[PDB]
C-alpha cells in the first residue's frame, strides 16, 4: 500500500472525517474500526480523540487498501495518517474503537489492529472498562 496526500476539510466524527483528496471533497470513513456514534458512551471522546489527531497534524495522508476504495455511501475507504501516525491505530489502541467491518481484500491492517485492540483490552481502557 501506498501514502496519498490530503487535507483536512472537518472533522466528523470518531471514524469519519472530511479531506479534499485529489483536489476535491471527500468523506473518509476508517477501514477496520467502528467508533461509537456520537450520541453513544464513548462517542464524543472518540469524536474528540480523532478530532485532535487531524487537526493538529502537520500532514495528512490517505491510504487506500486493495480492494474497494468507496462504500455503498459513496465514503472513501481508507487508513487515515496524522504525522505518520495511523488514526484507525491510535483510537484501537485507546480502546476507542473496536475492530470492525473486516471484509476480505480490504484487510490489510488487520492483525496490527487487533494487536492494538488487544493492548486496550488488557489495559482495561474506555470501551473495555
Ligand atoms: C468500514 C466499512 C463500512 N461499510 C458499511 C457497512 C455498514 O453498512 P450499514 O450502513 O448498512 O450498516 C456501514 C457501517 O458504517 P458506520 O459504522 O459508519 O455506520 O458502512 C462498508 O461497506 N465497508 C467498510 O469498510
Ligand atoms: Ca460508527
Amino acid at each position: 500500500l501506498h501514502k496519498e496526500p490530503a487535507t483536512l476539510i472537518k472533522a466528523i466524527d470518531g471514524d469519519t472525517v472530511k479531506h479534499m483528496y485529489k483536489g476535491q471533497p471527500m468523506t473518509f470513513r476508517l477501514l477496520l474500526v467502528d467508533t461509537p456514534e456520537f450520541n453513544e458512551k464513548y462517542g464524543p471522546e472518540a469524536s474528540a480523540f480523532t478530532k485532535k489527531m487531524v487537526e493538529n497534524a502537520k500532514k495528512i495522508e490517505v491510504e487506500f487498501d486493495k480492494g474497494q476504495r468507496t462504500d455503498k455511501y459513496g465514503r472513501g475507504l481508507a487508513y487515515i495518517y496524522a504525522d505518520g501516525k495511523m488514526v484507525n491505530e491510535a483510537l484501537v489502541r485507546q480502546g476507542l474503537a473496536k475492530v470492525a467491518y473486516v471484509y476480505k481484500g480490504n484487510n490489510t491492517h488487520e492483525q496490527l489492529l487487533r494487536k492494538a485492540e488487544a493492548q486496550a483490552k488488557k489495559e482495561k481502557l474506555n470501551i473495555w472498562s
